[PDB]
């Protein structure tokens, strides 16, 4: 197995996947690495299994249809993985914890949002549809863009949103377009 966490790229107290060579810190994995379970399969393996069991799940889909799906176990898992994929980018540190807003010439957002809050919301099964999760994720970046205005720091929002969106299209097999 790997000697660093797949998500944060640091060594430490790591749990090793039994079906692939990835390793994770306990709370870097999403969901948090389970207490017992031998063997244990990580979320990358669990997502691969879903695909292999239903090859047709990779045919293209309309985003509108994906968003209206109820958060049954497989959609819950796919959102957990998509959230993990954003945490895998080091620039996610900017959006992880609860932000605050005091900048001359700007006003804070009406509805602040951050990755740790989405993580808790998923853990507590607060989303009933994929739409709920996707709206919160997109809100994180939209709030950032609106607040930082013409400061070049706005680009961090664009960058992390692109990681989100690419992984969203991949995981939920959105129909490719120009
Ligand atoms: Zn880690
Ligand atoms: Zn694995
Ligand atoms: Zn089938």
């Amino acid at each position: 197995n790997s000697n660093i966490c797949e998500v944060c790229n640091k060594w430490g107290r790591l749990f090793c996947c039994d079906t692939c060579p990835r390793s994770f810190h306990e709370h870097c994995h999403i969901p948090s690495v389970e207490a017992n379970k031998n063997p244990w399969s990580c979320i990358f393996c669990r997502i691969k299994t879903i695909q292999e069991r239903c090859p047709e799940s990779q045919s293209g889909h309309q985003e509108s249809e994906v968003l209206m799906r109820q958060m049954l176990p497989e959609e819950q898992l796919k959102c957990e993985f998509l959230l993990l994929k954003v945490y895998c980018d080091s620039k996610s540190c900017f959006f992880a914890s609860e932000p605050y807003y005091n900048r001359e010439g700007s006003q804070g957002p009406q509805k602040p949002m951050w990755l740790n809050k989405v993580k808790t919301s998923l853990n507590e099964q607060m989303y009933t549809r994929v739409e709920g999760f996707v709206q919160d994720m997109r809100l994180i970046f939209h709030n950032h863009k609106e607040f930082y205005r013409e400061d070049k720091f706005t680009r961090l929002g664009i960058q992390v949103q692109d990681i989100f969106e690419k992984n969203f299209r991949n995981i939920f097999a959105i129909q490719e377009t120009s």
